[PDB]
Order: C-alpha cells, then sequence, then structure tokens
C-alpha cells in the first residue's frame, strides 16, 4: 500500500467494554481496511482477589484485570492511544503478540507517569492474541500483576470450520486467566504493602517457586460465578476467548464441549473438534465455539481441578431453555 | 430420537474388566444404535502406592484406580448403574466428559452411601473421554483420590487416519495416570490415616503446592511392570488409551513411536503422526496407535523423566519376535 | 534392505558443530540413501550456568550442552561412534527418539569409561527428535545434567507446508533448553561440589520439587546474547529447532511469530500457522519457520516469563535492514500528557 493509500483509510474510534464482555463489532468485515482507534488509561490500584481480603497492587489496562478485548479484522490497522497518568509510579508499555516489530510495540510505547503514546500496527494475522506490559528488567512482575489482555483479529469473511462452512456466534465472552503470586508471612497470612514497589522482592521470591497462590478469572476468585455468571440459551452459539499471558491453562466447559476449538488461537490453523478439554500455553490466547444443547448451570474451569476449585479458576454459565431427554436422562434418580 | 424410539432399541449388557485390559467390543459397530449397559460399584479402600508402604484412601470406581474403560460407538446410549454401598462414608457421583448436560451427569447422579442411580446419555461425539467423580465443594479431592477413569466412543466404522484409511488394532490397553498428594510428617515420612475424612485437611495443603508426591500408572509405582507388563509381538497393531483427570502428561514409548496419535483424544480431529512424545492436558484422554517393529523390553513413560523415574510414572511393554537389523544394529558392541 | 545393500550405500563422514549452529547439509537430499557417520566424545565436565558463577557437573555429548544437532534425511542410516573416555567416572549410553528398538539405542550403547560403541539405525520418520543419555537407575539425573540434544531427519524432498508448498530456509539455528536443579545452602546460595557423585542426593531432592532453579538455552543464562546473539536480516527465512528432553516449554519470538510451526516436531504432521507462542512437551523437539519483516532486537523466550526472565530462558536475535512503517509505526512517541 502506498503512503497516500494508508493515509486515506477510514479511521474509526471504538469505545471499550470491561471483560468478560466485548465491544460491538461485526463478524464479517464491513467494507475495506480501516484504522481502528482505541484508547486505554493505565491504572495502578489495590484490588482484592479472594474472600480473605487478599490484596494485589494491580497494574491494569483500562482499569481491569484482564485488560479489555480489542476486536479488528485482518489487514485493518489497530491504533492504540495508551495513557499513563501522573498518579502512577511505574513506567508502562504494551507488547501486542498480534503485531510485527519492536518487541510487539514494547520498544516504542515506554511511557512514564504523566506521558501518553500512540502506536499503530497492521493486523496481518487472523486469531486471538495476547497483549501485555513488558518493561525491560521487570517483564514478568508486570504481567503477573495483571497487566495483560487479548485482542481478536477476525478473518475479513468471519470464522469458518475446517471445511469452509461459516461459524457465526450469537455471543462472545472473553475470559482472561491470571496467575497471582502473593507473599505470605511465616504464619501463612497474605501480606499487604503500602506501595506497589514495596512488594517487589517478596513477590519475585514467590514467582520463582513457579507456584501461584491464586489462579483466577476476571481478576478475582468467583468473579464470574453466582450473580456474575455468564449467560446463554439452548440453541445459542457462543465463542469463548481465553487468554493466559504467563502460564499454561486447560479450559473445560463442565457439561459441555468445545465443538470447534482454535487451541492455538490462530484462525488459519484449522480448529480441533468435539473437545473435552483444550490446552492454551502460557503467553497465548485460544478460542472455543459451542452451541448449547442443555439448560442449567455450567461451570467453566481450568481442568487442573486444584487450580479450579482451590486456587480460583472457575466461572459459571447460566443457560435457559428446555431439557433434552434424548441427550441425557436420569433413568433412576438417586434412591435407597 | 423420541423416548419411544429409544425404548425400542436393543440392549447390550457389558461386563467390565480391570485396567489396563479393556472389555470385549467390536471396532466397527454391529448394527444400528443400541443402549449399552454398564454397572459399577464404588469402593472406598486403602491402596498402597509405593514400595515404602505409602497409603492412599482411594475412592475407586469398580474397585480400581483408574476406573475401567467403557467402550461404546457414536450415537449409542451409555446407561450406567452406579452404586454407592453402605460400606462407604461419602456422597459420590459421576461426570462423563463424553456427555452433554447436568455437569456431565454429576448433577443427576449424587448418591449417598446406601443409594444407587441410573444415568443414560447419548454418546454423540466420537473419542476417548475422561470420567470422574465431582461432589460439590470436594471436587479435586475426589479426583486425586483416584476417582476417575475413561470411556471410548468409537466411530461406527471404526478408526481411520486423517485421509480415511482404516486403522484396526489387534490389542488395546488403557493406562490411567494418577497424581497423588500424600502428606508427610516432620521427618519426611508419609502419613497414614484410619478413615478417608481424616486425611482431608493435610491433603489439601499438599494439593495447593501443585506438586504431586507420586505420579503413577494404574494406582501404584511399578503397577504396570513385572506381572502387569503389557504385551505384544512384532507386527501387532496396538492402541494405547491414556487418561489424566487432573494434571498434564506427556506419554512416550521408549524405543517406539506413536504412529498415529489423537492427542486431543477426539476422533473427528485428525491424528498427529510419527510422534516421539505426545501431550495430554489435565482433564483429558488421548490415544496412540503403534505397530511394533522390534522385539524386547520397552518402557512407556510420562516424559518428564523426574515424574517417570523418581515419582512413579513408568510402565513396561514386553514384545516377542525377530530382531530387525535394518532398523537398528550394533555395528560395534561396547568395547575397550 | 539387506546387510549387503546397506554395505553398498555411500558413506558420508560429517564434522559436527557446536549449537546453536548446525553442520553443513542439504535441505533436499543429494541422491539416494546414505550411511551418515558421526562421532561424539562424552565429557563429564564442570560448567558455569549463570553470571554469578554457579557450577554444575555436566554430562555433555561432544562437550556441549545441548549436544550438537545431527542432520540426515528420511531413510538414511545414522551411524554414531560414541566414545566414553577413561577420564570419565560413569557409564553412559544414548537413546535416539528417532530410532526404533532397544530403548532407542540405549540398550545397545551402554559404555563404561574407556569404552566405545558404534550404533546404526534407519531414520524412518521425518522430523526433529530428542536424543539423550539413559543409564538405568539414573535416567533423569543424566538428562538434567545436560546429556541431551536433538537430530533432524529431513524429508528427502525438503520441507513443505501443510498443503504441499515448498518451504526453504535461508539459515537454521538449534536452541536446546535445559532445566537445571542446583542445590542451595541455608543462605539460599548455590552449592559447589568436588565430584559429580557428591551432588547426587542433594540434586535428587531438588528434582523432586519439579521446580528448576535455572531454565537456560545453550547451557547457561544469557548464552545466546551479546556477541553470541543469533542474527538475521529483513526478508530472511529462519528455521529455529527447539528441544527440551525433560520438561515442557512454550517458545515465543518477541516482535515476531512462528509462521509455520511443527509443534510436535514431526514433518508428516502439518504445521500450525501464524503462531504467537507454541508448545513443545518435555521429551520432544519442535521447529518453527519465520520470515523476518522488521529490523532490530528480538528476544526469543520460553513464555512462562518467570522462566524467561528470572530463571534464564531468553535469547536474542539481532536483525539488520530497513524498518517497515506500514507494519508498525509510532504515531506519537512517548510524550507529556
Ligand atoms: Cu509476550
Ligand atoms: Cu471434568
Ligand atoms: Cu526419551
Ligand atoms: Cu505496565
Ligand atoms: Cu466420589
Ligand atoms: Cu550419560
Amino acid at each position: 500500500a502506498t503512503a497516500a493509500e494508508i493515509a486515506a483509510l477510514p479511521r474509526q474510534k471504538v469505545e471499550l467494554v470491561d471483560p468478560p464482555f466485548v465491544h460491538a463489532h461485526s463478524q464479517v468485515a464491513e467494507g475495506g481496511p480501516k484504522v481502528v482507534e482505541f484508547t486505554m488509561v493505565i491504572e495502578e490500584k489495590k484490588i482484592v482477589i479472594d474472600d480473605a481480603g487478599t490484596e494485589v497492587h494491580a497494574m491494569a489496562f483500562n482499569g481491569t484485570v484482564p485488560g479489555p478485548l480489542m476486536v479488528v479484522h485482518q489487514d485493518d490497522y489497530l491504533e492504540l492511544t495508551l495513557i499513563n497518568p501522573e498518579t502512577n509510579t511505574l513506567m508502562h508499555n504494551i507488547d501486542f503478540h498480534a503485531a510485527t516489530g519492536a518487541l510487539g510495540g514494547g520498544g516504542l510505547t515506554e511511557i512514564n507517569p504523566g506521558e501518553k503514546t500512540i502506536l499503530r500496527f497492521k493486523a496481518t494475522k487472523p486469531g486471538v492474541f495476547v497483549y501485555h506490559c513488558a518493561p525491560p528488567g521487570m517483564v514478568p512482575w508486570a504481567v503477573v500483576s495483571g497487566m495483560n489482555g487479548a485482542i481478536m483479529v477476525l478473518p475479513r469473511e468471519g470464522l469458518h470450520d475446517g471445511k469452509g462452512k461459516a461459524l457465526t456466534y450469537d455471543k462472545i465472552y472473553y475470559v482472561g486467566e491470571q496467575d497471582f503470586y502473593v507473599p505470605r508471612d511465616e504464619n501463612g497470612k497474605y501480606k499487604k504493602y503500602e506501595a506497589p514497589g514495596d512488594a517487589y522482592e517478596d513477590t519475585v521470591k514467590v514467582m520463582r517457586t513457579l507456584t501461584p497462590t491464586h489462579v483466577v478469572f476476571n481478576g478475582a476468585v468467583g468473579a464470574l460465578t453466582g450473580d456474575k455468571a455468564m449467560t446463554a440459551a439452548v440453541g445459542e452459539k457462543v465463542l469463548i476467548v481465553h487468554s493466559q499471558a504467563n502460564r499454561d491453562t486447560r479450559p473445560h466447559l463442565i457439561g459441555g464441549h468445545g465443538d470447534y476449538v482454535w487451541a492455538t488461537g490462530k484462525f488459519n490453523t484449522p480448529p480441533d473438534v468435539d473437545q473435552e478439554t483444550w490446552f492454551i500455553p502460557g503467553g497465548a490466547a485460544g478460542a472455543a465455539f459451542y452451541t448449547f444443547q442443555q439448560p442449567g448451570i455450567y461451570a467453566y474451569v481450568n481442568h487442573n481441578l486444584i487450580e479450579a476449585f482451590e486456587l480460583g479458576a472457575a466461572a459459571h454459565f447460566k443457560v435457559t431453555g428446555e431439557w433434552n431427554d434424548d441427550l441425557m436422562t436420569s433413568v433412576l434418580a438417586p434412591s435407597g
């Protein structure tokens, strides 16, 4: 493309929405390539991540853990204005795994408190991709303090199965999974710290054990359960995007399946089918497509069940509709 | 199918056999869909898992760790009579990853001691699938106490490679891999308990380290060696089903390969080929197909070699037949 | 083939080179099957694995960690002369995951100090494959002491993508990733040992935690950085072979991708495409193919970033050439709000 051609492309501002929700978009690209414009403000803030009042000094894109899902189409440009308010204490940047060059954008986006930057990259590859902060000399600490999210680069013609049949979802959720490493005193009580930097040395010690104290969805134990369960109806087609910026995970829909799973997250690699449990390596995003067939409460988990039910990696779906006795039936209910 | 149509289908009662053996079945489906009937009694028993006399309070489907492999074909119905004897102390249930609805059957099969239940589900998706117990509030504890197995849902026309060529095995073995988390006293000696519930609190602390004390096949270190080594001959086609309900594994046949590997365990997902070491995520089953070409002793391991040779994850195959010097020869035997 | 037909085949003696470099070879096979001959001497040697001077008594094929990459084509015979010099103290052997029978060759290559052996096998399956020592009773200790490498069995017609299109690399690197388990004292400082045997019991304890103290490329923290960084140019096609004989890894090129990735390492299994981060399970090798599009520094890491940046699993590429502002541009450089 010529300089004038790039310059002439339409520019569109998109307002972001907090996870697990996803901003309005079209599955099939509406017209030619665009420069899609997003803005995110970085917030350093204390968050509580469990029922014991455990604190983390979060580093949060757009104020959330994970950061929001940005959606564009292949060969669009993504143009991010990233803002680091003067009230923050650390330099921050952004690495888009979807982008090509300068450490994914990290080398071009180092902003001190009181600074902003604008990065544009061409989204040449279709898929879901991780993004994360990566300040040289403290990369893992930034990432495991929650400074990560994902984007989706849809094929211009939307999603398809391995045989080129269209796969069109009715809704989409983004589940960001976070490993946290919270220091404890010798009595086993989680420690609290006045300033983010104060926790650095104690936290790295925990990190080096490679054993998270908490593994959570949407930034806290139980964030996506109970009255915050995700929703669907029988017959509804749902895409579940799942990311993990630092550590492996194995998602599983209890009572369901991944009908089509782009386990690697890349849409030019044909999806696996009929999956019980899929695998997303640390530093990647994946996506599963499922049509609900049964009503009721589902759990959606990391299928290391210790991580799911002891460490926090469990969400719910509440699904409306009619029960299908062909698929499953209690022939004899639990009885003496 | 309507209730009436289901009621009219032929019934077939199957008698289960202890792992690693697999009950009598046909690879190609005999006739139209049927209701395949299985019965399992839950046994809570002490198992010894290593040569140091270390004990686990097992929770065992059909009295074994893993539970037995159930084999059906796609679009058959699997009808399980699950029995929880008065000699047990805990509520138990079953989640079939192969099933659709009610948390894989777990919501509909909660049986107190002295109770039984019958669940029927349509096996709509072909592949190997995990099944496991999942009592709300105690899910990981049930699973890592050995309450898990697998089923195989064969395609009605049997197995095929990625290009439609038939793959027919002569032998089939089922390896269930188990991560155990056994508490230790202050001298590093493993603890013994006189009732299952007594170990709970201590065990949860070990589980939270995400570091198993033992990783075993068929419920114990060395279980599938010696009297229980798997057997074959040169020229024989062998299918090895492998499950792990809670934790990742990486199977490898030492001296062999996985000629065809359904690493995700799902038969509509084309198999990988010529594998050295495959990968099965926690909460899943996989299957490898191999034609033996050399006689001798083989080891079959989780290829984290610490897990294989320090923690217990190693089995043997004993293979009869003629040595093939074209494939491999000692040109100069070890010498000065 | 018969003994006689194999005897008639041409021989090719190859000189191995140290990782991350790879000995001269042809992507598309030159002529018919050959017996390709390699020699490696095993060295039990003290090595330094980080900038602090932490020592490990390594067990090293050809004196390097990892051992060197051997390259043959499908249905060639690989013929290895393996030597265990009298200066060593342990029995050693070799298991080629590429080979069929006798525990990958381990059953036939058990050599005490002062012994040698010659093993030949037919490389029947195309792909990259781990090889490693495996003395019964001491298997994981040998492997996590650095005694492992990889081989590449190219298809006779070179590489192709999943749809038959030829993929020809301009250069190839071999990154061997090593998990080390180094005992610490009550200060938390790494211990040093006079003899390899002295370290055994303390090391097995660390191994049991399943938590390495170091996770490194080419035998040490920072080994593939500075004047030892890998290099490329804009437009250059690079194959990166990556192995891990004992523990999972998740490779990622920061600023790039794996355009085609044989994540399982086996060339008859079609590659994944457009990968951000791929996965290679412990006991396997994988390979990624990438065409560089942008100049500058890249890091190549295990994307458990704690492993990458705290434990040592990070390498650098330095890439020359002209920057592409279409692909990426700083619309507004960091500046005051
Ligand atoms: Cu990254
Ligand atoms: Cu499950
Ligand atoms: Cu091996
Ligand atoms: Cu940051
Ligand atoms: Cu149970
Ligand atoms: Cu050795």
